[PDB]
């Protein structure tokens, strides 16, 4: 007759890694990393992006003939912007502090475009003829949508002088613009007056633009420029322009009607006519995971980034094909016993079994889980990267930025890898004393009314049928009731 | 007759977390981390803090008229800025580079005010016109203390060529301003020049100012507008002057007496006549603790910032409401035992008592006591966030800023709670180790001059007398010497 | 007759910390800092750095005369330059974008000098005056060597008009200026027209640049000032010249020929004719350690930096002068144990003798190798640092950078040192667990044919020969044959 303290055996190939073992093969275990994604750009909460195609922001906000698709956009989610648009500044020349400009766009979900200045308020000058062969429409030269580029009129440039007050409710973004002409006679021929300024005035502005008139290189057919600029008008503000030539007007403005979570993505992949709660710029993720690899840069409701490529925490036991029980005095575990982590298999006349036991593989689950549940719940605070762009004499500026994401990725990968690491070997030895415990607390009652076999199994010198095994199981065996049994089975 | 191995016990209720298991009361326990402050802005090392009122740096250093609690100030260990100030620039404009001066004075401790150019150097120009409602002192019409705004005089303002040599030993911090007048009819009023300049020229310095005269929102009542400028002059190069107009003129200027370890703190709570060594924003802290969460700005010889609610290590044993002895094979601890943390029971005929065994105890106190300190010393070159600043078209470094120093207050949080953790559930193993190791020491002893009980008791097989019974603690023990009375009594 | 188990001892004084313990003289270890350098600067993988002795960058890409011997420069694998060089700049003003130019250089191996505006272009301008004091060449005034000072011919300054057009295959460095005369006077003598400017133009650039006529401090004798400017000229691309005065126009530019990893450093240590794989500005580094404490800033393949004295791992065990076996039941360690980690000492009637347990300590082996290879590969991904440089106007950010930089090497620095501190103690409760794990082993095999005396050894009750003896060892020991012996024995 005897009774034997096991474990869980069962059919798993799931692997695991400690610091002093790599690839141990454990019963259960849980995997904390979302390595896929649908390869598709989709909404965010059925909220569609505004997906650029081959515009810039740029091309965008000054209205380029080619970007008419976007003169009326609803309310988006967080706006795609090819690598490098084609179309994007027509005309050649800038947009000033553009990259601060799309750094507020990132958190504005809608705009609503009003026009503020109609060419009617333009009497004395020529709003019809301020166009280029850089910006054709329709196979005929054309210009920017949303600003208009002031020409003289009867061989005449009187002095602009005019104001614009925002009674709107909303903050209104205004840009306007400069015209560097390239040489004194192409000066006269479309203003006029030879020497030229532009002023802009708000309550925190004060500007004086001053045209360049010099030799440049023809970029798309032209060796002229046009330099862009903007402002945030706030409610109650006033913006007021003064210029006897090379003014391009504001005529419609955009107002800010709605801020909120949003992010400029860099990204060519396809909308997908789906929906998400996490999106990346290389496609959308679904999962419950708390970890992902597929990209730094997310928007919605996230997994944390890391950069590994495995990431399971070990839950149960080291599988069969510190404490010295668990693959030590006890050779293997036991596919039979399929009910509990640790347990019994008894032997007697009314033949056989295995039986959990339930006490000491509950303890087992509940801490198991209190550690997966400890490691995920500290890994919410990890850093988010997020996209910031910079010109090209902002060089250092971006390469400290880089620096410093990268810094920090590798920084909670390294938390992350080797947390795993150490509490997976904390996890198999605690089986390992879970089982060892177990295995004395079994020692401890049985005394020499048994003999330890040392492979874990004891050998009554009794008969202990189906109810004294019970006994064992729960804690109540009687020592005294057995011993002399026990005695005379010595000898 | 038997001998116990057991372990302290107690009547705290002081609860420590571990990875498995959060909320386990143990005996002993020290916090770790600071939760509270005096609530006000105090001294620091007996040196006062300069507290601007409703006064900004740029309204104290340029001498608004309402500013004038601060014409000459004492030596200063931190500023005390309000986040926004009423009395700024009274006259409406801008301070260039305002960002970047007041992260020089986070270096100072000390200015020496002093007169550079006096007004009775301007025989040919008017100095006492130059004064605005916007700048108003007692209802009545003012300007700037620290700088002068000339004015022609009998309708003529000649060309004004000017030099200041710094003679002192100390830097100098000097300013001077630009008018930009309304229009053509003001600007012929104020000077009588049409076309203006101001020319400034150091060793380093190279500026020309030209005035934008155009039409501005009103601010303060006022159109016009007032940009200064700031240099540092060395302690042997000089400063030069040239203008035909629009130009503010220093008067007195700042000389860099003392420089050290300052900062500028955004507070509005109020003064206390007391004294700290380590001051925040919200209040000062009188804490030997290793870690705070009051706020991320300090300044002083200051704990650590988490942004934790509880900190706190285990040092004791769990208490009664791995290695299998402490809640386990042992019941639970003993509110009898006082002095120490594991020892022994008796229980002959002379009575009954409880003894520590004082080198186990001891090597566990050495060890905790050590680890406590091996905790607190890693934590000493953690991240201390500084406090820069940034104007509004630098918000993608502002956003830069705020993220890095966020980052490593997440990932010092982190690794401050997780050691904790961590250190916590190698604190308790430790404890049931200590016993375990305690009982084996003393099982080994016995042999089979006792019975295992199983609960930690020895029932002996012959009798011990308290001489005996101390020859366990010791460790002297002689098999043989009581054999004899053990196999009679075992048969 | 007996059999004792035991483990390694030896006369290492090699020590170690834990988080518990400091100093643990155990029986092997493992330095993993490098802590000493050469004192030298050295070629890199062959290649010798850049050496500008008391040259700046500035003064070398202009040609500073005094700079001679950097006309035609070899590859470089890197810069060094002094904290303040003396030759810079021999006549004063500024280099614009000096610091976002340096960024450039630092992934610039080597340029090719070549003429792009010979001095026959000038037929109407004198090229031959435009020299000074302030930059002497063997005793006669000169000039900057790449550009050309040009002044009027003939009581005549033509307005220059001027194109060059990279026709090469590479990236061309151009630098020109500008001259800020003293006053009207001075402006006649060497150019004739009052009012100058100077346009340059390329497909991104559009200035304009107007001479500031003012009173300056001198510097190295002059009071004039020079400022240049600089822009990279992409293939296929031209520049465009107009001036009427003050232009100093350029002669040589560089193309950019061989890009990669480089590095401006700041370093007055001497060449010391040797090669390296690594190099820092205080000494080359010849090391197979994983990390080091020299300097932050190191080129090459390099160990990670961290800021720690000490950084020791432990393999073998406590020496000898939580399991409960090494310096516990066993006291010490045997010096007589040399094959092994682990193993047996036996003691019979045909003598006596140390043997080892091959299988324990090729086990232990594997493991505690396993875990150093694993810390050491877990430390791959730190932090670099990386020189990058700031003007006297950007201060916030020079900080940002600072203390971003010695933010990151805080965290490294404490994951360092902790991850060593955890797993010594790992490791020695790892050994502790072995030695025990063996005792029980044996333990089990004998049964009651032997006697447990508690300080390792089973003192038999048969008589062990050799053979009988190595059973133990094997694990073969046949406990029935001597069974009743054994019995006997007891009595
Ligand atoms: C020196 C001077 O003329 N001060 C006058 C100013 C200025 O003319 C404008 O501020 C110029 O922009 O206007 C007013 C005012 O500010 O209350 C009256 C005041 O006497
Ligand atoms: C690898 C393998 O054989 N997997 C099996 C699975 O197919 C089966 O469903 C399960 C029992 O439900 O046992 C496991
Ligand atoms: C150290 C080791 O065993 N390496 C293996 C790898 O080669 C194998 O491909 C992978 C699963 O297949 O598991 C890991
Ligand atoms: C700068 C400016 O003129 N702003 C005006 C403001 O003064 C006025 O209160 C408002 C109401 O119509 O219109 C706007
Ligand atoms: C500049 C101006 O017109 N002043 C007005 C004020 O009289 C009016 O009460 C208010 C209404 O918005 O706006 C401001
Ligand atoms: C001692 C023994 O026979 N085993 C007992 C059983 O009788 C009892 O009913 C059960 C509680 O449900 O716990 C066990
Ligand atoms: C998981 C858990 O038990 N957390 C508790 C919390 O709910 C309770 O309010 C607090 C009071 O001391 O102690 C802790
Ligand atoms: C004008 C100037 O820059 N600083 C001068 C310095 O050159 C001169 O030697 C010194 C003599 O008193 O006075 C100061
Ligand atoms: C500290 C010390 O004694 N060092 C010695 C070394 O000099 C000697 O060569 C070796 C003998 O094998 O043992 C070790
Ligand atoms: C706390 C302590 O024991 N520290 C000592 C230290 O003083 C000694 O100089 C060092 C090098 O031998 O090793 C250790
Ligand atoms: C900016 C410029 O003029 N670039 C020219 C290009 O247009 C021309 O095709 C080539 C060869 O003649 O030289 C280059
Ligand atoms: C006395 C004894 O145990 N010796 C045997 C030996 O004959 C056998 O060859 C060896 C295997 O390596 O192990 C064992
Ligand atoms: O030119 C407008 C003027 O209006 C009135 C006032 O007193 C002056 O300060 C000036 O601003």
């Amino acid at each position: 007759d005897q009774i034997c303290i096991g474990y869980h055996a069962n059919n798993s190939t799931e692997q695991v890694d400690t610091i002093m073992e790599k690839n141990v093969t454990v019963t259960h275990a849980q995997d904390i990393l979302e390595k896929t994604h649908n390869g598709k750009l989709c909404d965010l909460n059925g909220v569609k992006p505004l997906i650029l195609k081959d515009c810039s922001v740029a091309g965008w906000l000054l209205g380029n003939p080619m970007c008419d698709e976007f003169i009326r956009v609803p309310e988006w989610s967080y706006i795609v912007e090819r690598a490098n648009p084609v179309n994007d500044l027509c005309y050649p020349g800038s947009l000033n502090d553009y990259e601060e400009l799309k750094h507020l766009l990132s958190r504005i979900n809608h705009f609503e475009k009003i026009l503020i200045i109609p060419k009617s308020s333009w009497p004395n000058h020529e709003t019809s003829l301020g166009v280029s062969a850089a910006c054709p429409y329709q196979g005929a030269p054309s210009f920017f949508r949303n600003v208009v580029w002031l020409i003289k009129k009867n061989d005449a440039y009187p002095t602009i002088k005019i104001s614009y007050n925002n009674t709107n409710r909303e903050d209104l973004l205004i840009l306007w613009g400069i015209h560097h002409s390239n040489n004194a006679e192409e000066q006269i021929n479309l203003y006029k007056n030879p020497t030229t300024y532009i002023s802009v005035g708000t309550s925190t502005l004060n500007q004086r633009l001053v045209p360049k008139i010099a030799t440049r290189s023809q970029v798309n057919g032209q060796r002229g420029r046009m330099d862009f600029f903007w402002t945030i008008l706030k409610p109650d503000d006033a913006i007021h322009f003064e210029s006897n030539g090379n003014f391009i007007a504001p005529e419609y403005a955009y107002k800010i009607v709605k801020k909120g979570d949003s992010t400029i993505m860099k990204s060519g992949v396809e909308y997908g006519n789906c929906n998400t709660k996490c999106q990346t710029p290389v496609g959308a993720i679904n999962s419950s995971m708390p970890f992902h690899n597929i990209h730094p840069l997310t928007i919605g409701e996230c997994p944390k980034y890391v950069k590994s490529n495995k990431l399971v925490l070990a839950t149960g036991l080291r599988n069969s094909p510190l404490f010295g029980a668990i693959a030590g005095f006890i050779e293997g575990g036991w596919q039979g016993m399929v009910d509990g982590w640790y347990g019994y298999h008894h032997s007697n006349e009314q033949g056989s079994g295995y039986a959990a036991d339930k006490e000491s593989t509950q303890k087992a689950i509940d801490g198991v889980t209190n550690k997966v549940n400890s490691i995920i719940d500290k890994m919410n605070t990890q850093f988010e990267a997020v996209g910031r762009e910079f010109n090209n004499l902002e060089r250092r500026i971006e390469n400290l930025n880089k620096k410093m994401e990268d810094g920090f990725l590798d920084v909670w990968t390294y938390n992350a890898e080797l947390l795993v690491l150490m509490e997976n070997e904390r996890t198999l030895d605690f089986h390992d004393s879970n089982v060892k415990n177990l295995y004395d607390k079994v020692r401890l009652q049985l005394r020499d009314n048994a003999k330890e076999l040392g492979n874990g199994c004891f050998e009554f010198y009794h008969k202990c049928d189906n109810e004294c095994m019970e006994s064992v199981r729960n804690g109540t065996y009687d020592y005294p009731q057995y011993s002399e049994e026990a005695r005379l089975k010595r000898e």
